[PDB]
């Protein structure tokens, strides 16, 4: 049996919108923690994280809120670890995807074997150097990587980091809005992806089964799956900072996270980038919110084919 | 050349919301009997059944109106076996779900050996042992199947049952809300079933492949397609009792149906659960009764490529 | 390197609805040739075509505006043929689809072994002795292919045209509502086809290896891709002149279109059917022009897997 330690992250200094800040409540508010416990579910709230006001951040060069993203991933990394130590597959709410520096370090300090799996529009691998925006959620892959050690400056805020996944141990699904440079990072370091290309030529089906054979196929390890709203169609999350038309369905979205808890190995969970400020209408965020929660729920079990419990019902 | 008789079922009962009674109207309204006349097709119209009101009608232990309920499939069943008596296919408009009880009794008096094909978010498959909701329209399949017979009660009003159907004789499509009961039944029966799970796993043209192969694979037999409108997503067919996202797609209803008339074995269609009344809008109306109309049609030989005479055009 | 010639084609009298003459102005103000630009790409625009308006055009039987349809065709081969000999890449803007005999007619002087695909929910392959619209933009495959050379009577305007493609060089993709007489002719000449039934029978991943495989298994040739907006599903293309439910996604159209540029063949292009005015609202015509850009900027190497230059970006 799963059991669950849940993280409120209610930050948003990553990007510009500060309305991502809110998620943690309103996922909260959807019932959550209430329907993971009506399925198999021990869960345990660590509870919302309190980010101090880090009010002296001037950019880095071009990067935005250097010091408040770090300290804020410096933050969740340790209590990540913590919830690993405590024997709980931790879930954090976001909060925006800044935070998955921290979410990933903190992991894979109780499990260095990690692979990870991210679902979302984009590679978010931009370096402090290559980015245009200067938004840190836009970059926490580049600071991930063991193999992009030389080509990220000391950025204030981050000293603590010790890049702890290879090129190897990650696959993205969902890419469609991805920057020049990240592309030339995601060739050059030969990165596994599915962008819509590959989903769209291959079907969800068999993108799982390559993602998991590759993850998985030389030996089982913990899986850490950080999952960005925007991963899916705006139809269906559109209370989100940085939505983009094309995206992965609500029943992908649902594929995706059936096969990965059927493999019994999620470790780490991040959902990430809702933003109910973002929604134009009462019911956008509903809808949004609402996937959210499905999405996580099929992550901890919940089968669209139906679940029972091991007694006889008739 | 498919021959037809039409069967109109309006009847609510199954169920707590009143509107799915005008089913058999707006469907017929919209110009149903005329368009299959268009096409290849032999109408003859059987009419709207009469159904009594049976005023005293209290509660089986949980079980709701099922002296109602009992009788509506009584009478429909009779209503069936004429039709196919009169070598026709039969087509049942209802009309709440419970009335499949009737169509498929009355269609295996005259074919024992049909196998069944059930497009549904749900199993309806409850006894009224196994139902939270006492609603009937929850419950058809548990009555029909051989299996069970030692699982349910006797329920007033249904009396006239024989279990027609053994578990080998039905494949699922759809599914996407099977209670845990209904999942316990579905596993220890070991009935053939594609959640939207499978048909996201393997494409919709696996799915009628393995569903045909599996039912026809043997030995030739009628069909018997019970289409519950609520298999398709929302988005196609909102005004419907019980909706639910992540349903199947207009394209994939239409590959479906388009797959079992190709068989030339069709033998019994219901379209079932329109409720106009549930519409938010005069235009959700349109779309689910137009929706509705499109998968009839390609049930009986409308086809996307297109469709000639044996003429020649040129 | 792609270099392009664009080449307005504001004409609407191949069909009723008249906005669609509009379909170069809007594109264009979408930014077109500055996205284009922004890509690999060295674009010439050789203007909007201007056709003189031709008063006196009473129907042949019953085919509508035949003069005009067919002048308009006449003036756009000499404009494309021009374009082809300047070593471009053209693209047709339109428009209403009647112009693609002008299209593919000018194409095929400078390459006459082009292939055709046409992306549409029509197989517009009627003649103007079994249409029963009379309007011209459900014609223009008749006029073009050999085979049918003894079945098109003369009709004013079109003395000009010399049918430039066999069956054998046209595959359709998207068709969901085909005459009788088109699927008589579709049938009767062997022409290659995927209908939506084959696209969810097959995915859009298989219909394109199929596709190019079938166009390009003997020979590396041009490729002519004439895109009416329409196959499309409405949800994606609303303001256009004749909308059908059950088209293709947005991923599609652009995997489509990503399969197509990457054979390094796209030889010309069409862009057909944008009717502005027929947008129920400013939002539906928004998407409309966007998804239309999005389409061409695919078939010009705008990837969603990411773009980048031939530089070091690290
Ligand atoms: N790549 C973007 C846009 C670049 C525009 O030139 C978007 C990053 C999105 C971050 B997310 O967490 O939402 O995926 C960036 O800000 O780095
Ligand atoms: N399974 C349901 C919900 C159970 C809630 O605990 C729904 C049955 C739907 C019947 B249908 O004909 O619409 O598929 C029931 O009423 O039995
Ligand atoms: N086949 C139609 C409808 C026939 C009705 O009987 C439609 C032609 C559509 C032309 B398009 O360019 O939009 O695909 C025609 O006008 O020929
Ligand atoms: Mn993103
Ligand atoms: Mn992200
Ligand atoms: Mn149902
Ligand atoms: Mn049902
Ligand atoms: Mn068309
Ligand atoms: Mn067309």
């Amino acid at each position: 049996s799963r059991t669950i330690g849940i993280i409120g992250a209610p930050f948003s200094k990553g990007q510009p919108r500060g309305g991502v800040e809110e998620g943690p409540t309103v996922l909260r508010k959807a019932g959550l923690l209430e329907k993971l416990k009506e399925q198999e579910c021990d869960v345990k709230d660590y509870g919302d994280l309190p980010f101090a006001d880090i009010p002296n951040d001037s950019p880095f060069q071009i990067v935005k809120n250097p010091r408040s993203v770090g300290k804020a991933s410096e933050q969740l990394a340790g209590k990540v670890a913590e919830v690993k130590k405590n024997g709980r597959i931790s879930l954090v709410l976001g909060g925006d995807h800044s935070l998955a520096i921290g979410s990933i370090s903190g992991h894979a300090r109780v499990h260095p074997d990690l692979g990870v799996i991210w679902v979302d529009a984009h590679t978010d691998i931009n370096t402090p150097l290559t980015t245009t925006s200067g938004n840190l959620h836009g970059q926490p892959v580049s600071f991930l990587l063991k193999e992009l050690k030389g080509k990220i400056p000391d950025v204030p805020g981050f000293s603590w980091v010790t890049p702890c996944i290879s090129a190897k141990d990650i696959v993205y699904i969902g890419l469609r809005d991805v920057d020049p440079g990240e592309h030339y990072i995601l060739k050059t370091l030969g990165i596994k992806y599915f962008s819509m290309t590959e989903v769209d030529r291959l079907g969800i089906g068999k993108v799982m089964e390559e993602t998991l054979s590759y993850l998985l196929g030389r030996k089982k390890r913990p899986i850490h799956l950080s999952f960005d709203v925007d991963g899916l169609d705006p139809s269906f999350t559109p209370a989100t900072g940085t939505p983009v038309v094309g995206g992965l369905t609500y029943r992908e979205g649902l594929y995706i996270t059936e096969e990965i808890y059927k493999t019994g190995l999620l470790s780490g969970l991040d959902i990430m980038e809702v933003n109910p400020s973002l929604g134009k209408t009462p019911e956008e965020v509903t809808r949004t919110v609402n996937t959210a929660v499905a999405i996580t729920l099929a992550c901890f079990g919940l089968a669209r084919e139906g679940n029972h419990k091991p007694i006889d019902y008739l």
